């Protein structure tokens, strides 16, 4: 699931939702709402990507 991974990840990095914002140079806000699945072809996808260390096509899907 999109959230699922967005929450475990930053959870498994020991981030919160504010300093992962922060290294991936967006907001919590946005976050929030992409952690809660709101976002699906956000255009900070590999900023997140990068920031979590995880494939693009795994926050897409899971791979």
């Amino acid at each position: 699931s999109i959230s699922s991974r967005v929450k475990s990840k930053r959870i498994q990095l020991g981030l919160n939702q504010a300093e992962l914002a922060q290294k991936v140079g967006t907001t919590q806000q946005s976050i929030e709402q992409l952690e809660n699945g709101k976002t699906k072809r956000p255009r900070f996808l590999p900023e997140l990507a990068s920031a979590l260390g995880v494939s693009v096509d795994w926050l897409l899907n899971g791979t």
